[PDB]
């Protein structure tokens, strides 16, 4: 083996998901379609607490980068702690059980914890055919960079790592300390990685993405996030094997490295953009599975991955295990 410890550093929202099995008279309480995901209003508030009551549930530590960090230490089956997280969480039960979910996932969790707000969470709300997913980010909100990252002892595991990857959703919480680590992996001509995470990122957060793009290794989308990413900035292109080329060849900071457009497209070949030319690799199909994850799967093909390339392993490999990920899942 000989991987590293703290040799993969990720950092975004942590989100504690609750998933059970409900019906619907426990639905149309909160009222919500059967299978939609969206945010949580003051009018949800309970039905977290009311979760854990009347339904048999799991835990698992959730959030999209650390959904990729437990994924890429999982295909890290050793050393352990091999990949590092930081995230905000709050001082409370929820935020016990995350910190505890982590460990044990191997994965070497540092969070920033307090009481102002929740630990933030998400519901799985299974019928069994359907995705009632409801989202209250509360503490993943309240991270704050300059009494947790800009700590020396958090920092110096930043220092330890040779790749960072960060999901885009973070842009939404803290642009200056996804900013403090895409520079840091210029200086030290480290690579750096982020997400398009959802669509409105770059819709309506394109001033905090493209500060952070020219210092942006390599870049992980989908085909929609590709195409309204395009849309906006002006590529003009709508054909995806192209956008990765108008994309690719946006102003990168540190020019020793030149970047990589990782385009996935659900379950749907994959294209690469490199210094070179377009390629495309086709998925490994699973046909006619009714219980495909689909979204949030790409996290998976992100952990895989990362997991190939803390190694420096060829980028067809990288793509290898991206599908190995995505999914067991
Ligand atoms: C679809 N929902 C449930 C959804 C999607 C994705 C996430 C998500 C995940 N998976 N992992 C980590 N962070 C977030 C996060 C986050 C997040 C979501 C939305 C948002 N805004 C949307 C409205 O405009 C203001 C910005 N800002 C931040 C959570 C919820």
């Amino acid at each position: 083996t000989s991987v590293r410890e703290n040799i993969l550093f990720g950092m975004g929202n942590p989100l504690l998901d609750i998933s059970a099995v409900v019906d619907k008279d426990f639905l149309d309480k909160y009222s919500l379609k059967p299978n939609d995901q969206i945010l949580a209003e003051d009018k949800h508030k309970e039905l977290f607490d009311e979760l854990v009551k009347k339904f048999k549930v799991e835990y698992h530590a959730g959030g999209s980068t650390q959904n990729s960090i437990k994924v890429a230490q999982w295909m890290i089956q050793q050393p352990h702690k091999a990949a590092t997280f930081f995230g905000c969480i709050g001082i409370d039960k929820f935020g016990e059980i995350l910190k505890r979910k982590a460990a044990e996932a191997h994965v070497d969790a540092h969070y920033y914890e307090q009481n102002e707000q929740p630990t933030g969470t998400c519901a799985a709300c299974i019928t069994g055919d359907n995705r009632s997913l409801i989202a209250n980010l509360a503490a993943a909100n309240c991270y704050k960079k300059e009494k947790h990252l800009d700590l020396e002892k958090n920092w110096m595991l930043v220092e330890k790592a040779r790749v960072c990857y960060i999901a885009g959703f973070f842009l939404t919480v803290s642009p200056e300390s996804v900013l403090k680590v895409a520079h840091h992996a210029s200086e030290n001509n480290r690579i750096f990685t982020l997400n398009l995470s959802a669509p409105f990122i770059s819709q309506f957060y394109k001033e905090s993405l493209m500060k952070v793009m020219p210092y942006v290794d390599i870049l992980f989308g989908n085909e929609t996030e590709a195409a309204t990413f395009a849309r906006e900035q002006g590529f003009e292109t709508k054909d995806i094997k192209e956008i990765a080329k108008k994309t690719q060849a946006l102003p990168k900071m540190n020019s020793k490295r030149q970047r990589i457009v990782i385009f996935t497209q659900g379950r749907d070949d994959t294209i690469m953009a490199t210094e070179s030319e377009v390629t495309a690799f086709a998925v490994l199909d699973q046909d006619q599975k009714e219980i495909i994850d689909t979204n949030g799967a790409g996290d998976a093909f992100v952990g895989g991955f990362l997991s190939q390339l803390v190694s420096d392993k060829p980028l067809t490999e990288c793509i290898r295990a991206g599908h190995y990920a995505a999914s067991i899942i």
